[PDB]
């Protein structure tokens, strides 16, 4: 009882070949012994950061500001906030991602009893929340005198500046508290049992040292996949360039609490980028660096030698990109992902496959070819969390989608354009769309017979995972064909 | 979370199966005849023995083998 | 000194390959030592028929009836008259081609002196000419009593009904004549010196044996390339099927004086076709037979063994054709032409490359690959000489272009359609368009460095002629590209 070997290994697929794209090949089906829902999508972003989902939103001005980065992190991916903005704007976007979910809030909004209901309303306007502990100084480290929330100031008619907070607080005698040096789980038990919405943390001197909010425990149960640091804040990435003024931007982003930096370049194998990696790794040794838009092992070597914690793979793929028709330079993305990942895995360096991801099948191909994570631009553009506003043109709801080497982006929003500037049709919310991509990746892995992305890659490197090349007519046959009209209702 | 594996489309009218399947039958018979096969059983035996020969097509052979070079046409099958 | 070898030989181009079309390759340029106008286009149609031009009009109901066949023969090609018509209609189309140019007219229209001016006008209405010798019987072999022409009946208004020809003729006393047994060249000298428009040929008994017309000497100087038989009539081809009733059609076409028969089939390697070739070669040993739409040497063998004088090459190419998507069956035409011609040349059997000829570059490729002649359907459709009438549809002057297995042709104009009943935009006259194709073939051969189609084929078989295979992007680069609009003003 024997059956002959069928299809190519990945090593065979890229050996006797020109550069393949994701469209040029299929994965052959395996054996299914498991449910798609039990497929593990745990992914290394860098040497020290693991995501529950392989998915990254690209650092583009039409893709990733704070709402996208929050939504991606809540879905168990991450967002890298774009750098086509002032350093102060970018750091404020990073701060919004880091403030959205909290363990101990150690720098809350605080007011004095001498402040007013108008000051609580203006605080709610600036920071988005009404739950404000009150201390004698109105600064964080002071003796606690009460707590003010929206239930204390709501349905007061108009006496805003007229009313001092001392008359409006829940006074410190009435408030439930925990001692300093309580663990987060112990503070959560106290808060959960108290049935209150805030729990202040106070030392033996009765002065405020932290506070915790019930809404973060709600965000816990609401978002099981969420990408969080050790102090339970969302993970945030940010882009920086490799110019000297990017050192100032990097300092603002690091004090804003950014977890990972991506060095943003067309061609990352440069003296400028290697110098920036060395500068970061000496000044901020805690900070993860993804360097390198690279497409060859020779480029990957120089950045792994410089000490990057991850690599970005792709050049001239990417929906919006024209680098290949402007510089002659790049690689077919499936070949680039395979070549760079097969090399970078020897050093324990994870790969991000960046650009040309049009479909969830392309995500499964990128992951199968050795990418540990996948970065999307246009596939997440025209979601609700993507920056800017919808418009109508051809009777179609469209959002702008620009590209960062677009000459319109380079107006600080001879110079050479490396991107066009375009539009994409509406997609709805990341919070529904990323669960569709997750379940699509799981069903892809299931048809392949892989229980996780880790076993999927090991099946690929051992040659258990088999591939078939597609003729152009196989790419037609594998697409929608032969119909008059069709309705591509994904999820 | 509820993964679609197909789209939903439309196709133009074809008429009855009781006329269309006799057209497919006769097309299969004419294909086998141009090939020199008296039955689908002998067609498969010619294929496995290597008597049946195939040629690969470039994309331009797929263009040349279709309708080409016309302003418009009328695909009046049966 | 030395220069390295560049490009593939034809043997290499088809060896390590899938089936190529004409679009899939180029011919590499040679050395030019001659003018394009001195490129010899002399072509074998069959073992015994040589044309001055490689060009054939296809036997289709929307391409070749008598006007097309006359025009093709005058341009030094040939037409094959289609068979999707009654045997009597097809033989009458052949008769029109054979009557258009004459050496000795040995079966002229003749009248009695007791016929009338009205009988001469009715004769002119039926046969197209007014020059009618008069014999006392009104039958050919009888005593010459005079000659009547249009200048004799000219401007006789309504005197038609009862004016006997006796008083209208130029009488036999006045007419210039030649003796029987005069050569055509000698009769032409007598006619040319006489300054008359007819010269009757009479025996010593003074009875009519032939006549010659000055208009045939005019047709001589007007058409230097013209394809003529030994008695100076135009060459005509005709199609026939291989059914039993085609034996009757073949008898009508042979007594109408057809020079060459083409056996019309999608797949000519059949017992039915081999039987028809044997039947023709025993019943009509003078008659040239082109058998075989064939695409392999194995098919060609059986018809060359049956005794065909030429082969048609092509299956499922052809603008109008759907045989491949209806029968799975055929071959890429460049490969078919090369394979069959390289085999058939060993037996001295010429090849017609039939169908898929969209451009004069495809003609040069077909001839370079070993075709001795090229047959066109759609490229000659919507010329003025093509059958039927023009119409307008999309604001475009169109003519119908049908195909012979199409389901509109097979209604005597379960049935399986092998063609698609379409339309082609106007091209103007064959008498202008074929000189353009001739000049294009000559400039193709000149860029290649071939002084004739015979040396072109010899350079191909010796491997002196080099080919380069084309990517799809070379086919884009080789076409019109990068323009907003263009005007393809050929000739
Ligand atoms: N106050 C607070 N407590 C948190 C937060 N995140 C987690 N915790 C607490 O720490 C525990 C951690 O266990 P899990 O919930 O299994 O792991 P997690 O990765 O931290 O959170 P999930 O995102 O829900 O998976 C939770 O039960 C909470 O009590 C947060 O943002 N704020
Ligand atoms: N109150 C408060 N919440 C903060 C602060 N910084 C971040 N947050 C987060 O914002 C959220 C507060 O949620 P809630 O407790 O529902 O908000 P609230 O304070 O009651 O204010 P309202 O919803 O406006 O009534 C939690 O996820 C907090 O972690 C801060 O200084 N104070
Ligand atoms: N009456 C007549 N004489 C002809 C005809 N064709 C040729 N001739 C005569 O034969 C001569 C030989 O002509 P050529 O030019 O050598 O060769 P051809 O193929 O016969 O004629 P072309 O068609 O002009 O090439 C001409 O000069 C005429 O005198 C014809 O159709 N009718
Ligand atoms: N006259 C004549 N010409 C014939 C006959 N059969 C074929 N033809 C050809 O038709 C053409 C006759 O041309 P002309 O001599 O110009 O015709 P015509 O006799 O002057 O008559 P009109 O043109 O009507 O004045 C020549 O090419 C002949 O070879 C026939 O029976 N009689
Ligand atoms: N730790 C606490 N101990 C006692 N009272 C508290 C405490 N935290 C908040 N309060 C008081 O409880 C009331 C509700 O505040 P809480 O944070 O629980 O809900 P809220 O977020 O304001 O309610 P809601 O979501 O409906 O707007 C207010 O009067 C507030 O001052
Ligand atoms: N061989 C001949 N000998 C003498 N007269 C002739 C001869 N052939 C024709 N004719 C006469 O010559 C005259 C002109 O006839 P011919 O054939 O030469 O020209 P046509 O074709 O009739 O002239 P056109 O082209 O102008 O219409 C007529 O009267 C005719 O009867
Ligand atoms: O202007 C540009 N030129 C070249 N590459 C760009 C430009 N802007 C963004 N990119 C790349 O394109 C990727 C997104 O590609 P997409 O997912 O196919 O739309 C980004 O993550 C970048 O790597
Ligand atoms: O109905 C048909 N089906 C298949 N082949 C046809 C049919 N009618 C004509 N042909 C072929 O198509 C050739 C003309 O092709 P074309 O020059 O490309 O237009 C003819 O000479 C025939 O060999």
């Amino acid at each position: 009882g024997y059956v002959p070997e069928d299809g190519l290994t990945a090593q065979q697929l890229f050996a006797s070949a020109d550069g393949l794209t994701y469209n040029d090949f299929l994965i052959l089906p395996g054996f299914i012994d498991f449910i798609a829902d039990e497929v593990d999508l745990t992914s290394a972003l860098t040497r020290k950061i693991t995501l529950k989902t392989p998915l990254i939103s690209s650092p583009m001005d039409t893709v990733t500001e704070a709402d996208m980065a929050i939504a991606m992190a809540l879905m168990g991916g991450i967002g890298f906030i774009h750098h086509n903005c002032t350093p102060e704007f970018q750091a404020n976007e990073v701060r919004k991602v880091k403030k959205f979910e909290q363990g101990f809030i150690t720098d809350p909004v605080v007011l004095s009893p001498s402040h007013t209901v108008g000051d609580v309303l203006e605080a709610k306007m600036r920071h988005g929340f009404s739950g404000i502990p009150i201390t004698e100084t109105g600064t964080m480290g002071s003796k606690l005198v009460g707590i003010v929330t929206s239930r204390d100031i709501d349905f007061l008619a108009e006496k805003d500046h007229t009313t001092l907070l001392s008359e409006v607080m829940t006074p410190r005698i009435e408030l439930v508290v925990a001692p300093a040096g309580v663990t987060l789980k112990e503070a959560n038990e106290i808060l959960q049992r108290s049935k209150k919405g805030k729990l202040p943390i106070v030392n033996d001197c009765d002065e405020l040292v932290a506070i915790i909010a019930r809404t973060d425990l709600k965000k816990n149960r609401d978002y099981p996949l969420a990408s969080k640091d050790s102090q339970k804040q969302l993970l945030c990435g940010a882009a920086v360039g490799t110019r000297e003024d990017d050192k100032y931007r990097l300092d603002l982003l690091t004090q804003a609490g950014v977890d990972v930096i991506v060095l943003d370049s067309s061609q990352g194998n440069s003296v400028y980028q290697i110098a920036m990696v060395h500068y970061i790794k000496q000044k901020y040794p805690h900070l993860q660096v993804i360097g390198g838009n690279v497409v060859t092992a020779a480029q990957a070597k120089n950045l792994i030698d410089a000490g990057v914690d991850g690599l970005r793979v792709g050049m001239g793929c990417g929906s919006i990109c024209i680098t290949q028709e402007v510089m002659a330079c790049g690689r077919p993305q499936g070949t680039a992902v395979y070549k760079v990942a097969e090399y970078a895995r020897r050093f324990g360096v994870p790969i991000i496959a960046d650009g040309g991801i049009q479909t969830v099948g392309h995500v499964v191909k990128a992951l199968a070819l050795g990418a540990s994570t996948v970065m999307m631009g246009s596939l997440l553009a025209a979601t609700t969390e993507a920056p800017g506003e919808y418009f109508f043109s051809d009777g179609v709801r469209l959002k702008k989608y620009r590209g960062m080497g677009s000459l319109d982006a380079m107006e600080k929003s001879v110079k050479i354009a490396q991107g066009v500037s375009g539009s994409i049709q509406d997609k709805g919310s990341i919070q529904k769309f990323v669960p569709y991509l997750i379940a699509g990746i799981q069903h892809g892995c299931q048809d392949i017979g892989a229980r996780s992305l880790s076993v999927l890659r090991s099946m690929m490197y051992s040659g258990e995972l088999k591939f078939e090349k597609r003729t152009m007519s196989a790419q037609i046959e594998g697409g929608v064909h032969g119909l008059h009209s069709y309705e591509k209702r994904l999820y």
